[PDB]
Order: structure tokens, then C-alpha cells, then sequence
């Protein structure tokens, strides 16, 4: 007892096992398959117009042949597709991202108590405000294939994977101390390569580590990251201060994404506060309230200017 889905692009098919995973209390693997059946009609006109209306209108979540006759209607209009195509790599869509991620999520956490996260910036709640965040950050700093961009603290992956299907930097890392979290991204990396092939879509390379981001290893490593992200929200004065001269070996230009600003909006730099990061990084504060209609959220920017610093030296030697 199973239900198949073809993939559009002739990759090994999805199966589900009967009786369908449930998510959640209003959340479950039917309307997953219903939905991705959308997305790839939405996609694809041909597939569209081949396949009956009523098959996603009539259908019973509960009903093991009616279920299956959805999935048989839609696998027939691959079929007739692939034959129309016969006769004779993108990056997804944003909607089909937020689709994919949830997907991705949905058969990697199968128990979120695990993660024993109770905050807005669980893993379990990535959907509702951190996808339209981190996709208006995407759209704000406009990383190029000269970018290396690494999540301090990835969680289950789910920010490396974003950017990943959404940007070409060289190279997307995520480091994770934690063994829950980091297992899990294990199984979120194989699910996302996996899916992004059954949806026939384009990714940059990324890879998703255990470890502790403050180690001797990773010094050099974020001296040499242009765009770091970090949520820095629950982070203690030690971590925090240790991070803050991790930050003062990165190169001018280098750019930091976070929660909570790691320097003063209004820093004034003077002969009392020479040792402070705001000495070295400009920091501005972005909010898509400045056509957003979500939570009135924002993040900082942090951009490494060591010409602050310079400024004030040219400036005390030419009164
Ligand atoms: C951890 C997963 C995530 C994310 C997106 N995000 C933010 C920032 C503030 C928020 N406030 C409230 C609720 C949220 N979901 C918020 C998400 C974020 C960004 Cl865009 C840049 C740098 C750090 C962060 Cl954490
Ligand atoms: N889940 C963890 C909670 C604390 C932040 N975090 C980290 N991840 C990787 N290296 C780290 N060094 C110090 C903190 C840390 C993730």
C-alpha cells in the first residue's frame, strides 16, 4: 500500500507509504501531494491542459483508491507529456521554493519535540516570517559567484538551502554545534538534493557541518566568508565577544547578517571607544516595512569599513 508520483523531468518517482505521515494537527503528506501536483501544473502549461478538472477538486484525503486515482490522473498527463515532448536546469520560483523547503522539512524533522526549540526562530515555524525575511534579504544584498556565504549556527539547514536554490555565491556553508539540529540536516541535505532533482531544478553548491564556529578552524574560515548570517538573538556576552574578534579579521566589504546588531546604529566613534567593532563595520537596520504585510520584523546589516578607524586617525593628525 503506497501512492507514486512521476517526476516531471523523468527522475526516480516519489513514494509515499499508505497510510499517509501526518505533520501536524492541521498539516499531512495529502496535501503535500495535492499541492506539488499544482506546482507542477503551474509550471508546466502542457501538463495543464492535458490533465481532467475535477481530479483536484473531487478527492477524499481519507480514501486509499480515491487518493490514488489522483495520482494515477496526474501520472497519466506525465506520461502524455513526455510523449508530446518526444515527438519534438532552472532555479525555482520563490512559491515553489517555499513549497520545496516545507516539503524538505516535512520528511526530514519527523519528531520537531527533538529539537527542543520553543522560539520564533524554530526550525518548526521557518514558514510563517524567517522564508519571506531571508528571501527579501537574498533580494538586498545580491551575492555574486565571488561570495562565500555562511550560516553561523544553521540549525537544521534551512537558510543554507534558501540561498543555495536562490543565489550563485561558490560555495553556501552551515555550521551547526548542536547533535540534534546537525543529524537532521543530514537528512535535510539528502531530501533537499533529492527533491530539487524530482522537481528538475538548479541549486548552488552548499554544505551543511557540525562543529563549533568558534574552534581554531573556523577563525581563518570567517576571516575569508564575505557574507556571514547569523542568528545572534539568544547569544551570551562570551560567545558574542569571542564572535566580535572572529568579525575583526574579516576583509573591508565583508558583510554580516543578523537578529541583533553586533555594534551601535548611531556609534560615535571617539578616544574612550577605540576598541569596539563599530571602529570597523558600518550598520544599518533593514525592514521591508520601508509591499510587506507580514511581522513587523527586522535584521542588521554589518559591513567591514576600517576607513571609520582611518578617519578618525587623518582627522586628529589634520585639525
Ligand atoms: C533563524 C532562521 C531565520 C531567519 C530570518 N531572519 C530573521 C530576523 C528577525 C526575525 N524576527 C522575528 C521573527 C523571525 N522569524 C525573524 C527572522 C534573519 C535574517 Cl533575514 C538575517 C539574519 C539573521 C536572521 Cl535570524
Ligand atoms: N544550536 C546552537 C545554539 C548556540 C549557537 N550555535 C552554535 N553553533 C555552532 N557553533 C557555535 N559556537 C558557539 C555557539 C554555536 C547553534
Amino acid at each position: 500500500l503506497e501512492l507514486r508520483l512521476k517526476s516531471p523531468v523523468g527522475a526516480e518517482p516519489a513514494v509515499y507509504p499508505w497510510p499517509l505521515p501526518v505533520y501536524d494537527k492541521h498539516h499531512d503528506a495529502a496535501h503535500e501531494i495535492i499541492e506539488t501536483i499544482r506546482w507542477v501544473c503551474e509550471e508546466i502549461p502542457d501538463l495543464k491542459l492535458a490533465m481532467e478538472n475535477y481530479v483536484l477538486i473531487d478527492y477524499d484525503t481519507k480514501s486509499f483508491e480515491s487518493m490514488q486515482r489522483l495520482c494515477d490522473k496526474y501520472n497519466r498527463a506525465i506520461d502524455s507529456i513526455h510523449q508530446l515532448w518526444k515527438g519534438t536546469n532552472t532555479r525555482p520560483s520563490t512559491g515553489l521554493l517555499r513549497h520545496i523547503l516545507q516539503q524538505v522539512y516535512n520528511h526530514s524533522v519527523t519528531d520537531p519535540e527533538k529539537l527542543n526549540n520553543y522560539e520564533p526562530f524554530s526550525p518548526e515555524v521557518y514558514g510563517e516570517t524567517s522564508f519571506d525575511l531571508v528571501a527579501q534579504m537574498i533580494d538586498e544584498i545580491k551575492m555574486t559567484d565571488d561570495d562565500l556565504f555562511v550560516d553561523l549556527g544553521s540549525g537544521v539547514g534551512q537558510v543554507v538551502l534558501q540561498v543555495a536554490a536562490a543565489t550563485n555565491c561558490k560555495h553556501h556553508y552551515g555550521v551547526e554545534k548542536a547533535d540534534i539540529p546537525a543529524k537532521y540536516a543530514e537528512t535535510m541535505d539528502r531530501e533537499f538534493r533529492k527533491w530539487m532533482k524530482w522537481y528538475g531544478k538548479k541549486h548552488a553548491e552548499y554544505t551543511l557541518e557540525r562543529g563549533d564556529f568558534l574552534s581554531e578552524e573556523w577563525r581563518e574560515r570567517i576571516a575569508n566568508t564575505s557574507v556571514i548570517f547569523v542568528n545572534n538573538f539568544a547569544f551570551g556576552p562570551e560567545v558574542d565577544h569571542q564572535l566580535k574578534e572572529r568579525f575583526a579579521n574579516m576583509k573591508e566589504g565583508g558583510r554580516i547578517v543578523s537578529s541583533k546588531p553586533f555594534a551601535p546604529l548611531n556609534f560615535r566613534i571617539n578616544s574612550r571607544n577605540l576598541s569596539d567593532i563599530g571602529t570597523i563595520m558600518r550598520v544599518v537596520e533593514l525592514s521591508p516595512l520601508k509591499s510587506w504585510t507580514g511581522k513587523p520584523v527586522s535584521y542588521y546589516l554589518h559591513t567591514i569599513d576600517r576607513t571609520i578607524l582611518e578617519n578618525y586617525f587623518s582627522s586628529l593628525k589634520n585639525p
